[PDB]
């Protein structure tokens, strides 16, 4: 057909880009990294079922690499531009969180791919957040904050050219991608020198601390990269000794068995000074676990509302060892047991023909039905795993505002699940000649 590269395979390629740039930003960073892969290698060897698991799912091959990054952007025409800059790369909008009801004046998206076999080749995801101005109620503030985004360029012209060839051509070559890699990865450098005064700067700060970071710089600076961990208590325990000690709040369920959606903490990552003078860089850790239906999500949400009901206030460090027991006391409710938690309802599944199964593919004789089937052996399920970011707590103009300036809707993650099983059943059938 033609020598273009694979979306896939540009999107590894740049994340692989950003985690090195981070690095060198954020030497903190690649502690973590090494931490990291520390603990996924002792997991895998004290613990068969999890190296079993991420064998059939195939998500082996993936960890090791695997990360998101988040960013924010101050302006429609930013964000449907970083749109099409995404799509180069595979990448397409998934899931709206609206933080406008946690007094967060940013509502937000996630980029990632959307298919099991793209996201085993790079699960890259960059979750995205778009700046809301009209929540600043002091209206020279607003304007300011205005004048300053509208004449920002935060893609250079190459990228810029880039994008519009992949699209009118269809891809790109491996020279093309390769300098698209680097031009994209401009928007997302650090830079110390600020664009407002530093009168500006403070007016901004105080407003909301996010205003000025999206504000005063020149571009959307990574705001974290996060990789991910197969054990986010082990690494909490090993996090202090390296200079880096994270929030005793664990965002997310309790531990778990069978982890669901995921869990994630943060730390101080790297004092920065800004030049018109000091702010923080946050690093973060998480870990994925299975994605969750519709009824998983609703019992999810009861639990964790209940949790910090019992609380008596809002989850912060001073009360996390209470919050982290009444947190797993009130989970207790949510099936920690792989096979009621799919005979329930509760979690995508993926389902994979066994040696065994395939064995047998020719005999008659067998099990009628898929319980039957995986009860003699011939198939083996493990959860899908979560791809996208824990729901903030709980009508449409919010996601109609933001998918207007997107310029296209949201997808449906649960439907991009519900897709991702379906798909392995039938390849299941395939496989075992039914
Ligand atoms: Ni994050």
């Amino acid at each position: 057909a033609n020598d273009f590269v694979s979306p896939d395979s540009i999107r590894a390629q740049f994340s692989a880009a950003m985690s090195l740039m981070y690095k060198q930003e954020v030497p903190l960073y690649g502690t973590l990294l090494e931490l990291v892969s520390e603990i996924n290698q002792q997991v895998m060897a004290q613990q068969p079922e999890v190296a079993e698991a991420l064998r059939w799912t195939g998500e082996i091959e993936r960890l090791d690499q695997e990360r998101h990054g988040a960013i924010r952007v101050g302006t429609a025409e930013e964000l449907a531009t970083i749109a099409r800059l995404f799509a180069v790369m595979g990448m397409q909008p998934v899931g709206y969180y609206d933080l406008s009801s946690a007094g967060v004046p940013v509502h937000s998206t996630a980029f990632r791919a959307v298919h099991e076999q793209s996201l085993h080749v790079s699960p890259f995801r960059v979750f995205t957040s778009l700046l809301r101005l009209e929540l600043i109620d002091n209206p020279q503030l607003r304007e300011l904050a205005q004048s300053i985004l509208a004449k920002r360029q935060i893609f250079t012209s190459r990228a810029l050219e880039l994008i519009a060839q992949c699209e009118r051509e269809g891809g790109l070559d491996a020279a093309d991608a390769e300098t698209f890699v680097q031009e994209a990865l401009h928007t997302f450098r650090w830079h110390q020198d600020a664009t407002v005064t530093a009168e500006q700067y403070q007016q901004l700060h105080d407003q909301h601390r996010l205003i000025a970071d999206v504000v005063a710089f020149k571009g959307p600076h990574i705001n974290h990269l996060t990789p991910r961990t197969l054990d986010i208590d082990a690494i909490q325990l090993g996090m202090p000794a390296k200079g880096i000690p994270p929030k005793a709040v664990v965002e997310g369920p309790p531990t778990r068995r069978h982890p669901i959606l995921l869990r994630q903490t943060s730390f101080k990552a790297l004092q920065e000074t800004v030049a018109f003078s000091h702010t923080a860089r946050f690093g973060e850790i998480e870990q994925r676990g299975a994605a969750l239906t519709p009824k998983g999500r609703q019992l999810y949400d009861k639990l964790l509302d209940a949790t910090r009901v019992a609380l008596g206030g809002a989850p912060a460090e001073a009360n996390a060892e209470r919050y982290m027991a009444l947190l797993q006391a009130n989970f207790a409710e949510f099936p920690d047991d792989l096979a009621q938690m799919r005979e329930q309802g509760l979690a995508y599944f993926r389902y994979f023909a066994t040696e065994k199964g395939l064995a047998a593919r020719d005999q008659e004789g067998r099990p009628t039905t898929l319980q039957g089937l995986i009860d003699a052996g011939h198939v083996h399920f493990e959860a899908l795993v979560y791809e996208d970011f824990l729901p903030v707590s709980a009508s449409n103009a919010n996601r109609e505002a933001f998918e207007a300036a997107l310029g296209l809707q949201v997808q449906d993650e649960l439907a991009l699940y519900a897709q991702s099983e379906r798909r392995s059943l039938q390849a299941c059938a395939q496989a075992l000649n039914l």
